[PDB]
């Protein structure tokens, strides 16, 4: 859980170009996150003291919801410089899906203390309902006291959102997430932890508004288009839901079929929710046709005979 002997993939081609953190990047650019994850894994093989690769191993498998692995990059890229705050972040949040408390609240911490401009708390006494009930307490006095050194830092009141997300208060998170994106509100991954935060406060409607934010910042983000389907899925909007799906699917892809496996590997806990989906229409039909990883039946059954996206690399 502080483990930094990351599992590398052995059948890594990434292992034999001349520069593969470059290749990460150009895969991040095409946002290709399997495939920057293998070449940030080869840079780490390669060099295992060059910190960046760590860090972007880490963010990496992060934004490809794989928290387990990210954890351990991340602990190692920790192990390399402790006063990385990019670390202590993502950290704070792959433990906070993972339900570690006392890892996140450590993170959140380690986050804050690490930046000289907060590091003055951390010498001062803030001693005094959970699985870490003190740490907790201790971790949102310090939050909210450099919330009072600096009500314009978006990523204080994003810590706020990890915290409050944390302790299920997803009414508080939203609210500071809400304050993130008011600041900094170029950012759509804020805006898709806000869509994410509403949807577990039970305020589906809500969480459209702010994922439809996140599309319209960046309107290939198939993570945002998933969590929209989720949330009209739990309106009863099936048809909407199942737009959005056939939506991601075909954004995941780059076409219409799996052009090869990896493609496959990328999209099967799509079509397992779309199945689901098409279970709950009693649409058994459909659910068959899905194995095929063919999109267009699905597109023409929904009504998206017009796909705009055309901005495929």
């Amino acid at each position: 859980q502080n483990n930094t002997d990351y599992p590398f993939e052995a059948n890594n081609p990434y292992m034999y170009h001349e520069n593969p953190m470059e290749e990460g990047l150009s895969m991040l650019k095409l946002a290709n996150l399997a495939e920057a994850a293998l070449a940030f894994e080869a840079v780490c093989q390669k060099e295992p003291e060059r910190e960046e690769a760590w860090r972007s191993l880490g963010l990496t498998q992060a934004e490809n919801e794989k928290d387990g692995l990210a954890i351990i990059a991340l602990n190692h890229a920790r192990m390399l410089d402790p006063k990385d705050i990019a670390v202590h972040a993502a950290l704070a949040v792959s433990h906070t899906n993972e339900h570690n408390a006392n890892a996140a609240l450590a993170s959140l911490r380690a986050w804050l203390l690490s930046q000289p401009q907060y590091e003055q708390l951390g010498s001062v006494n803030l001693q005094a309902f959970f699985a870490a009930p003190n740490e907790y307490r201790e971790c949102r006095t310090l939050l909210h006291a450099a919330l009072e050194m600096n009500p314009n830092d978006a990523q204080l009141h994003a810590s706020l959102g990890v915290l409050y997300n944390l302790s299920n208060n997803y009414d508080s998170a939203a609210a500071n997430l809400r304050r993130a994106v008011e600041l900094r509100p170029d950012d759509a991954q804020l805006w898709n932890k806000l869509g994410a935060t509403l949807a577990n406060g039970n305020r589906p409607q809500e969480a459209l508004d702010a994922y439809n934010r996140a599309l319209d910042i960046n309107p290939g983000y198939v993570r945002v288009m998933y969590n929209m389907a989720v949330s009209y899925s739990n309106m009863s909007q099936y048809d909407l839901a199942a737009k959005q799906l056939v939506r991601a699917i075909y954004m995941q892809v780059g076409g219409t079929t799996p052009t090869g496996e990896a493609s496959r590997e990328a999209t099967r806990s799509m079509w397992d929710f779309f199945r689901m989906l098409l279970n709950v229409m009693n649409r058994p039909d459909l659910v068959e046709l899905t194995y095929a990883q063919n999109v267009e039946p699905f597109a023409k059954e929904f009504g998206l005979q017009s796909m705009l996206l055309e901005n495929l690399y």
